C-alpha cells in the first residue's frame, strides 16, 4: 500500500499537506526522512520555515522519519544570534567605515546541530531554537518554545518548554526505541500500523 | 438601551468590532451569549478563529455574555489532537491504503467541551486549548496559552498560562457570582452600568 | 565615520534595516536614541509596531541608543488595558447612549512609562507589555513576553519573560555601566568598536 513519499503533495487536492523531504531535499545541510509531513498554515512550503540557516556556518538540520509538523512551526538555525561577548550591536551592517568590523567566524555563536527524531509530533505555531535535539517519538505542545533538549517519548511544552511527562512506562519506551519501526521495510509497516498505533508491536 | 445584540457590526461605520453571537450563528455546536465582541486583528471575523472544530467529534463551544475578546485570540477544538496511545502519525489522512487505519470516534481523545464564562476578558493573541473552562469575571493576559480551567475573577496569563491573583476580594466574587448581573434584562442592566463598573452593584 | 542616523534606511537600496529615531521622530511621546535599528518582517515599519499608544493617556516610550530590535517586536502601551475596578466590558465602545459610562482617566490603569535602554538586543516576536523598563545591555530571547522590568546586562526569556543569567560577571557590568560608552563622541566610539565588541573596553 501507500502514498508516494516523493510527491510534494501526496494528497490529490490537499495542497496544504506536504511531505517535507523532497522540498528540503534540495537544501544543503538539510537531511530529511521520508513520510514526515508539514501542514501548511497559509500554503507556504516548509523550506520557507527554516530561518537564519547559512551553509557557511556548517550547522545541520536532521529530521527523522514519520514526523508530524503543524502550521507555524519555525526552526531557528544558528544565523539568528547577535555576537554577545561584547556589545551585541551589529556595527558592520551599516558600512561607511563600520563595514570593517564583521565577526570572524569563531567569535560567532555555535550552539550545535538541530536534531528532530522519528515519529515526532510538533504542534502548531512551534518554535525550535538553535541547538536543540528532539527525542524519538516526542510530543511538543502547541505554541511551545523549545530551547532545551527533549528526551524521547517525552511530552514537552511551554515558553520556555519543559518536559511535562513521559507518554509511556519507561520500559515501553526502552523497547520502542529498541525496535525502531520507522526503519522497518515499508512492506512490513503496512501490516503493523495498528500494532504501531496501539503501541503493541512491542 | 445600547446597541442591538443581533447586529453583526454594531458600532457605526465600523467593521472591526463584532458581536459574536450573530457571527457564529451559522456554526453548529457553538453557543454564544449576547454583547461579547471580537476585535479583528485585520478584518478576519471571529468564526475563523475557531480552529479544529469538527462535528462528528461531538465537542461544543460555549461562550457566555459581556465578554471582550481581543485580536488574534484563537480557540482550538478537539479536532487538533493526534492519537497518542502509540504513534501520533496519521497514516490514514494520506490514505492510498492507509485509510483503513482512520481512528475510531473513541480511539482518539476528547479533552472536553470549552467553556468561557460571562464578563470574561481575553487578551490579545491568546490561545485557548480544548477542554478549558474560564469562569465569569475572569481575565486572561495577552499572548497566553491556556491549557487549564480558569476560575471566576482570576487573573491568569503566561505559557503555560497560570493563575496569578484574584481581581477582587472574595466577599465580592462570591457575591458577584451570586447576583449574576449579566443575566439581567438589558433595560435593567442599563440603569446599573456605572455601578457594575465599580463593583458596588453588590449592595 | 559611520552611517547616518538621520536616515530611516541607512543602507541604500535596503528598506528592511531601519534606523528607528528618524522614523518615530515626530511620533508623540516617543523618544528614540541614535543608531538603534529595526529589521523588518514582511515590510512593516517600526512605528507600526507601537500599539495602543494614546497621546491622551500621557504615557511615554523611551528607547536608548545602539539597540537592536528584531522583526515583529511589539511595544504595547497602556491603551490596551480595560477598566478593572469592576466589569472589563467596555460598555462605552458601542455608543447608543452608553457613552456616559466612558472611563474618566484615573479609572483606567496607568502602568506608566516604557523604557528600553542603551545597547539592548530585543528578540524577534518579543512582546514588551505596558510599563516595563529594560536595562542597558539586557537581552530578550525570541517570542518572549516581558511583563516585569529587566536589569541591565541580563538575559531574559519566556512568557512571562524572566531573568535567566547575568551576561557577564557583576564587576565587569559595573565597569560597563560607569563608562557608558554609548554616550561617547561617536568619533571616540568609532575608534574603539573592536574593544566595544570584545568587552575589552574596560581594561
Ligand atoms: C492534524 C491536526 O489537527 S494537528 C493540527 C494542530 N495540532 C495541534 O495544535 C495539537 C496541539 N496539542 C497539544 O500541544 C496539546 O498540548 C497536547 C496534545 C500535547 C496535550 O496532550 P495531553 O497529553 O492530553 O496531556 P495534558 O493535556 O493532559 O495535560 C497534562 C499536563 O500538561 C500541561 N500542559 C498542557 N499543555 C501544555 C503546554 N502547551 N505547555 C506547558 N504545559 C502544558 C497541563 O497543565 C497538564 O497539567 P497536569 O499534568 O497536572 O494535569
Ligand atoms: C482597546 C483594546 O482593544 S485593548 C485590546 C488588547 N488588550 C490586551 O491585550 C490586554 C492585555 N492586558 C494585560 O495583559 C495586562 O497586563 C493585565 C490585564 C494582565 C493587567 O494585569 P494586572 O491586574 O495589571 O496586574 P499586574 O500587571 O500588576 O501584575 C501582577 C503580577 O502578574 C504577573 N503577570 C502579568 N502578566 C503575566 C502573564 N502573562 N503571565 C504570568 N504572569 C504575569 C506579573 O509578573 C506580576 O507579578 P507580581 O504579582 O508579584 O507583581
Ligand atoms: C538577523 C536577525 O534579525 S535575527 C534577529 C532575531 N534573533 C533572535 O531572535 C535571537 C534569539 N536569541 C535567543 O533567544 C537565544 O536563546 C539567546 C541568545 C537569548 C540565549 O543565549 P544563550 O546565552 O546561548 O544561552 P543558552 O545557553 O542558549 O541559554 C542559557 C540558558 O537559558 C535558557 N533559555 C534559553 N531561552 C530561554 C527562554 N526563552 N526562556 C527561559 N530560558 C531560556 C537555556 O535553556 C539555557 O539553560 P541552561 O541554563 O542550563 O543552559
Amino acid at each position: 500500500m501507500g502514498p508516494n513519499p516523493m510527491k510534494m503533495y501526496p494528497i490529490e487536492g490537499n495542497k496544504s499537506v506536504q511531505f517535507i523531504k523532497p522540498i528540503l531535499e534540495k537544501l544543503e545541510n538539510v537531511e530529511v526522512g521520508e513520510y514526515s509531513y508539514y501542514d501548511s498554515k497559509n500554503g507556504e512550503t516548509f523550506d520557507k520555515q527554516i530561518l537564519y540557516h547559512y551553509p557557511i556556518l556548517n550547522d545541520k538540520l536532521k529530521i527523522g522519519k514519520f514526523c508530524s509538523i503543524g502550521p507555524g512551526v519555525t526552526i531557528i538555525m544558528n544565523g539568528a544570534n547577535h555576537r554577545m561577548d561584547g556589545s551585541t550591536y551589529p556595527f558592520n551592517l551599516f558600512g561607511n567605515g563600520w563595514e570593517k568590523h564583521m565577526p570572524k567566524l569563531d567569535q560567532l555563536p555555535i550552539k550545535g546541530d538541530t536534531i528532530i527524531g522519528n515519529d515526532v509530533w510538533i504542534g502548531k505555531d512551534v518554535v525550535i531554537m538553535p541547538g536543540v535535539k528532539i527525542g524519538d517519538g516526542a510530543i511538543v505542545a502547541a505554541n511551545s518554545v523549545v530551547v532545551k533538549d527533549i528526551a524521547p517519548y517525552m511530552l514537552a511544552g511551554g515558553n520556555p518548554a519543559n518536559e511535562i511527562k513521559q507518554r509511556f512506562d519507561q520500559d515501553t519506551i526502552n523497547q520502542l526505541l529498541d525496535i525502531k519501526w520507522w526503519n522497518w521495510p515499508i512492506d512490513i509497516i503496512n501490516e503493523n500500523i495498528d500494532k504501531i498505533l496501539d503501541n503493541s508491536i512491542i
